[PDB]
């Protein structure tokens, strides 16, 4: 007598679904970036609470998502991290190509590079990207060329088909972001929206501004370590300060109802660090996105 | 040289006390509702910090509670959950009957049904009830008729002597409350005060509004899982978002000084989930109620 | 490609440094005050993250601290707590005497007495002190005369060379502070700035007021249990309510740029209670002080 998210998984075939969930159970990217392992367990933890949470008809927000059809495409499987990237990008692109909405649960933030490449191919020369993250993630590769959880947006800014003017680093933190990396983003004409500015404007208002810059066909990329660890402790790099759970929910809801947002990912959920509260927040974030999506034209 | 709550337990006999604490060390109600066991340890954990916290003369709030007399009536003891309910209701009623204030520490939220029945009998046809809770708790019984932590306010709304117009669900959350259960409360003319509305108005202001609806002889029923788990992690169902510890304190203080509030309970404290920070919050909540009570005519 | 705090430890000799870190790895003071042991591990935990955190050039706040030179003078070593106090005071005074800035990481709050005595000797009859703390810490010694983490500011208020008019208890909490101890501070003409007043004014604004009272040569003494345990759980006495991590950062930044602040300590960090999130907050607090210091004339 209380239908929740699980009740929306009514599509017998993937192609019938409005939103397709794809899992990326890898954290080698995190370890390469010197982070704590654990994010490979994120998708499993997310699914666990995906089965339990989120009233489909939300009378507080006045949104009924009963009409949406969700499908779980399972995890990307590969013998190397780099092959996993290839298969993830390919999977995401196919979902985009038929006009469905792919949501990717990680796993390390390195997932965002393949995800971004899927976008750039689905909407040639017309893509926008926002990285919600306390960190810029424009670090160089490892000396042997290897990519990691800290390089995905350097990889995307280096794409010739992508305009940096439409890249926003959202809720980034000056205490954690280097002058060189700030310069790199800004020299690509990308935008830095510091945490303090987000809080001064209000999270939703600032995100609206961000969506104004990202424009059409926006990749909404959410590193959950942008949330204060008081709400979101289960990540490799716990934030002392950052977005609240409510700000996160409110932001995801906006993303959902914003017609230009064409895909979303969520990185850095680490059940080894904390396994109950954090995955629940991650699921509620997706839930708020689903509600917002329910309202879009 | 720093008298605290313990110093107020000066009443040699129960009948001399302004406020009587009653414990309900049961969590079978929680387990029946599919929750995590542990709340049966709540009263013991509460008592542990009851011995240590709360300056009797609070110079920040400018309230001296030195004149109040507290008494600990111990725990309700029974061989079944249902018998415990009977004995709890009977104990609470006797306390109400002689005009003392009963405070019941749980234990699962199922305690609120017997507590409510004590009220309805002490103030026939003139009772008000507010459920501070992220959940509505108007779930049906189990298929075999058994009651649980999720049914107490369905049980009270079904009471013929109780006017639903005077029932408030306070700080409830749309993400956790079903359309059917919202309908049930509203069809009984009960009121839904969503978390977002509480925060928009300010917690104390919204509670004043709530007390205006509940009217005379109000049962102030506080499920501590209405608090964000960042402050209150030690509950069966941890809230991602919700009331802050300060909002909770402020609310309890208001309850205390509000002459129409005739009893209080506090459910869902689960030391198995978290055993130090959460019981301390629970004690400070009671403490703030005691201070407010110290000021009432 | 991302210089952080560690990069500032470029001074080959202690005398070349603008800021000297001194460790006080003792918690016997805490245990005497009936607290939980663990703070003796604070300095080690602080150092661990001192090696990893804090962008030297902060583009969010627009402060480059690249020019500052830090030096780690190691820990004070003694066979008794009282001897450790003597050696700490002596070390701190020498640092003050040559016009450098000593920062002491504890360890129990008893460190603040020797620290205060160093100040009173470096700036005879011209010292100000602010104790950022949920507690007043003006408790009497033990019956055998022994000092503890709860007596340091009674010890300083009893100093004949120190004007109480220039003592501020900042963010103290009425629920934890006794009427007698409030009277003691106020009878010495000291000032009580309750948490509620700090939050009403805004933390930075209230601290500016406090610095106005403390005047010249101010000892900025920060007991990290003044922070809400949601952000700062790793202390002997976890606060249910209190300062946020951001308020703490903002306050430390102000302290840093305030020319009258001549030394700082930080007490009660307890890695045994919580070992990852809390030390990180402690380091970020120091970091924000360092930035502010970078801007001062
Ligand atoms: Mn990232
Ligand atoms: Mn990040
Ligand atoms: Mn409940
Ligand atoms: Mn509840
Ligand atoms: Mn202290
Ligand atoms: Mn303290």
């Amino acid at each position: 007598d209380d239908p929740r998210l699980l009740s929306l998984f009514s599509a017998q075939r993937e192609e019938d679904a409005d939103i397709v969930i794809i899992g990326f159970p890898y954290d080698e990217g995190c370890v390469r970036n010197g982070g704590r392992a654990g994010a490979k367990k994120g998708p499993a933890a997310f699914r666990f609470f995906l089965q339990r949470l989120g009233s489909v008809n939300n009378l507080e927000l006045n949104v009924d998502a009963s009409h949406l059809k969700l499908y779980d495409a399972g995890d990307i499987t590969a013998s190397t991290l780099e092959e996993a990237h290839e298969k993830l990008e390919s999977k995401v692109f196919t979902v985009l190509a038929r006009g469905a909405f792919p949501f990717v649960i990680g796993g390390g933030n390195d997932q965002s590079a393949p995800n971004g490449r899927a976008m750039l191919r689905a909407f040639p020369g017309d893509v926008g990207v926002i990285n919600v993250d306390s960190h810029l993630d424009v670090r160089p590769p490892l000396s042997d060329g290897r990519v990691h959880s800290g390089t995905p947006f350097r990889q995307l800014l280096e794409e010739s088909s992508f305009s940096g003017k439409r890249f926003v680093e959202f809720a980034c933190q000056g205490s954690q972001c280097g002058a060189l990396h700030a310069q790199y983003v800004r020299d690509h004409q990308g935008h830095l929206m510091w945490l303090s500015e987000v809080r001064k404007k209000g999270a939703v208002a600032a995100l609206e501004d961000a969506f104004g810059l990202t424009g059409k066909n926006t990749f909404f990329s959410f590193d959950v370590d942008s949330l204060k660890s008081s709400d979101m402790p289960g990540v490799s790099c716990p934030a002392a300060v950052g977005l609240s759970a409510q700000e996160a929910f409110d932001m995801c809801f906006l993303a959902g109802k914003t017609p230009t947002v064409m895909m979303m990912d969520m990185s850095e959920l680490n059940p080894l660090v904390e396994e109950y509260r954090s995955p629940r927040v991650a699921v509620y974030m997706f839930y708020h996105f689903v509600l917002g999506f329910a309202t879009r034209p």
